[PDB]
C-alpha cells in the first residue's frame, strides 16, 4: 500500500498555505471558499497533487497515506467534549481546510444534512457520553454514497489504529463473482425541510434487489456492510456466495494506524472500513480525526439535494 | 446566457501556455500528461477557471462559450481531407491540449473505443466521401438536435466544442428547456418511467466472455426494453435526455403522448443559433441541453470550418464495466 512522506519543507508549504486560507476566508460558509477549492489545491505541493492524482487514477488500492503533516498542537487546543454547540470554525480550522482542499483533488466535499449538524467536516473523538469489532462499506445502501472518504489525525497519542480491508479475489470462485455481480441481496439503511426528510425515505430508499459486487469482473468494486446486507432465504446460491464473500474479505482485514499528521484516504468502492473500541481519558488530549466524504460526481444526487448549491444530502 | 470574452492579454497567456505544454509533452499517449492535467489547467488565467467553475457549480445554464482565443492560423496549417493516416500529433496539438486543459477542468476526459481510432479529441471537419452521411464529418446533410446517447447510462455529461476555423461562420444549434412553458402534469408524466429510449446502432453488441461482459448492461437494455424518465434530478429545474429519434412513446400511453410533445415543442422552438467562430470554445452541458448542426456546402481544398471535441465524464470509475481496463479513458 502506497503512501508518501512529507519533507519538512512540504510540510511547510502544507502548514503555510492552510494558515493563510483559513485567515483569508470565513468557513465553510464561504461560498467563494468551495468554488476556488480545486484552484487553491493546486497551491499543494506539487509531489503531493501527484501522488493522489496516481492513486485516483490507478484505482487499485483501496487506501493510501500520507504522512508527516505538521500539525500545530498548541493552536489546534484541547480536544472538545462534543461536536455539537460547538462554535465553527475552531482553532483547527487549517487541518480542516486541508481536507477541503485534499478533497477537491480527488472529486467534490459532500455532507449528510442529519450529521453533526450538517458541517462538511466530520469530528471523530471520544464523547463521555462488550463491544463487537465491525467494518463496512460506508453507506453501502446508499447510491450516492462517498466514493471516497478522508481521515485527517490530528492527534492519536495512543496509536489508536483504523481497520482497512480489500478484496482478494483469488480467494474467490469465479461461480461466486458471478452471482455477487447478480441483483440477489437487500442492503437496509442506517416545513419543506420536514416534506424533503419523506421524500428521500420513499423516493429512492424502497429501491430494489441488488449487486453486492460491480464494476469488472477481474478486479470488482464492492458495496458490503454485513449488518445490514440480507439474503432472500430461498437463494441458496446467493447466500453461499455471500458466505464467502464475506470470509475473504473478513480474513483480510488489516489495522492502519493515522497518526498524528496522517491524512488517511480510504476508497470507499474498494474497501471497507471500521473502527476500534479503545479507553479515553475525556482530560482535553484524546485522539481526534476530522472526516470529509467525497463524492465524483456532485450532480447525480441531485433529486435529494434542497437546492443546487448546497453540498448536503437530506 | 453566460459567456467569457478574453482579453488580449489572456487570449496570448492562453496560447503561450499550451505552446509550453504542446512542447513539453509527447502526446496524449502519455499516460503522464493525462495524470498532469488538472494541474496543468490551473495555470489557466484564473478569470478563466473561474468562470467555469462558476457555469459547473451554477448547474443553470445548459451551455456557456469563451470567446477570442488566439489560435495561430499558419501554424495549424489546411484542414486535412480526413482524420484517418495523419501524422499525430498534428500541428494542432496546442488547441488539442487547450481543450484538454479545459476538459480537466469540468470532469475527465473520456471517449469511445471504436469511434476516430479511439482519440479523445475527435475532428470535426468535412470529408468528401462522407458528403451523403449525417455525421461530425458530413456537411450536406442537417443534423437534427438531440442529447447526446440519451439512452447510456455512461453518456457524456458535458462536451467541449473548439473552432480552430470556421470562415463561412456555420451555426451549432443549442436548446434548453423553458420549465415555465409545460404544464405541471406534463413534468410529472416526463418524471415517470414511461418511455423506451432505444441505443445508437454503433452501441449495439451485434467472442470472449471478458468481452461479452463490456456490453451485457447494454445487451440487458435491449433485451429487456426498461421503460424510462425524460426529465430527472430537481422538480423545479430537471435535467433531461432527449433524443427524439431514438425514443420511443407507447402507443397506450396517452398521457406520456402528451407530454412527450409538449416536452419536443417546447424544446424544439427554444433551438438557437450558436455560431463558434475562430477562436471560440463552446461548453454543452449534456444533461441540460440538446445540440444539433446545420447543413453546409464544403470546398474540401483546405479551408473548411474545423472544430475539435472532447467528451467530458465527472466520474470516470462508474463506466468501469465498459472499459477494457483500470487505465483506458475508453469505452467500448
Amino acid at each position: 500500500t502506497p503512501s508518501y512522506s512529507l519533507t519538512p519543507a512540504e510540510a511547510s508549504a502544507v502548514a503555510e498555505l492552510t494558515l493563510e486560507l483559513a485567515a483569508a476566508y470565513g468557513s465553510f460558509g464561504d461560498p467563494v471558499l468551495l468554488r476556488d477549492l480545486p484552484r487553491l489545491a493546486a497551491r499543494l505541493p506539487e509531489g503531493v497533487q501527484d501522488f493522489l492524482r496516481e492513486f485516483k487514477l490507478a484505482d487499485r488500492h483501496g487506501h493510501t497515506v500520507i504522512r508527516g503533516h505538521d500539525f500545530d498542537q498548541r493552536r489546534i487546543g484541547p480536544t472538545p467534549d462534543h461536536w455539537r454547540g460547538r462554535v465553527r470554525p475552531g482553532p483547527e480550522f487549517p487541518e480542516e481546510l486541508l481536507l477541503m482542499l485534499y478533497s477537491a483533488l480527488l472529486g467534490e466535499p459532500f455532507g449528510w444534512a442529519t450529521q453533526q449538524d450538517g458541517h462538511l467536516v466530520h469530528d471523530i473523538f471520544p464523547i463521555r457520553s462488550k463491544q463487537l469489532l465491525t467494518w463496512h462499506t460506508e453507506d453501502a445502501f446508499h447510491p450516492y454514497r462517498s466514493d471516497y472518504l478522508i481521515l485527517g489525525a490530528l492527534r492519536n497519542p495512543d496509536h489508536v489504529p483504523t481497520t482497512v480491508g480489500e478484496l482478494d479475489l483469488s480467494s474467490l470462485s469465479a461461480e461466486d463473482i458471478d452471482v455477487l455481480f447478480e441483483p440477489r441481496y437487500h442492503i437496509a439503511p442506517d416545513e419543506e425541510e420536514a416534506a424533503r426528510f419523506a421524500t428521500i425515505q420513499r423516493m429512492i430508499d424502497e429501491r430494489p434487489l441488488g449487486p453486492l459486487l460491480y464494476g469488472s469482473r477481474l478486479d470488482p468494486y464492492m458495496r458490503l456492510d454485513p449488518y445490514f446486507t440480507s439474503v432472500p432465504q430461498d437463494d441458496t446460491d446467493a447466500r453461499r456466495a455471500y458466505d464467502a464473500l464475506f470470509k475473504v474479505v473478513d480474513s483480510g482485514m488489516r489495522e492502519v494506524v493515522a497518526d498524528q499528521g496522517d491524512v488517511l484516504f480510504i476508497d470507499n468502492h474498494r474497501a471497507v472500513h471500521g473502527r476500534l473500541p479503545f479507553q479515553a481519558r475525556y482530560d482535553g488530549t484524546d485522539r481526534w480525526l476530522k472526516r470529509v466524504c467525497v463524492t465524483s460526481d456532485l450532480r447525480r444526487s441531485r433529486e435529494m439535494r434542497a437546492t443546487s448549491a448546497t453540498r448536503l444530502l437530506g
